């Protein structure tokens, strides 16, 4: 039931980067996520190590947030409730704010990542692809952050620093990237 656990809904200077994306994320833990920021957690650990494009890294960390917020419990967890998997696949367009400086053009081509987790309560495994690139049409663009599910949209400074993302919004009327942590 939606009221206990995450995802169960389905069950019952300053720069714009314009781009388009699309994300297919597959989440398997040990026990059902109780809360959006068990979520995070887990979901923020595909690059504790990193082999995929340089320029592309913080974009997928991006739309790994955004994804995140999506993500919805499968039947796995009715069949065992101990093989919770989870599922969001999501694509668009649109503007990213951020003080990174120049980006290098970004081409269509995916990347997939396949890693472990372990945030303590929570451990199991990611399964992520992600394609970012320029986009380059006319068509009208929102910011990214209107792709966040509007539920977990209130959250989403705190949750992006697990993420490595230092966002602010201090008065620029949107969130901005203003900086990757070397932390993370």
């Amino acid at each position: 039931l939606s009221n206990d656990f995450f995802g169960m809904e389905d069950m019952d200077s300053l720069r714009y980067e314009k781009f388009r994306f699309m994300l297919k994320m597959t989440v398997r833990s040990n026990k059902p996520f109780r809360s959006y920021d068990d979520v995070t957690a887990a979901v923020s650990q595909w690059d504790n190590s990193y082999i995929g494009m340089v320029g592309k890294r913080p974009f997928y960390k991006i739309i790994a947030l955004i994804g995140s917020s999506h993500l919805q419990a499968t039947p796995a967890v009715l069949a065992d409730l101990n093989q919770p998997e989870y599922y969001a696949t999501l694509t668009g367009r649109c503007f990213l704010p951020h003080r990174l400086g120049l980006i290098p053009p970004m081409f269509n081509v995916s990347e997939t990542f396949r890693k472990p987790f372990n945030i303590g309560i929570y451990k199991g495994t990611l399964d992520f692809t992600f394609t970012v690139s320029d986009d380059e049409s006319n068509e009208k663009v929102p910011h990214v952050w209107e792709y966040m599910n509007p539920k977990y949209q209130s959250q989403i400074q705190k949750e992006g620093l697990k993420f490595g993302l230092i966002l602010s919004k201090k008065a620029t009327g949107t969130w901005v990237l203003d900086q990757l942590s070397p932390f993370k």
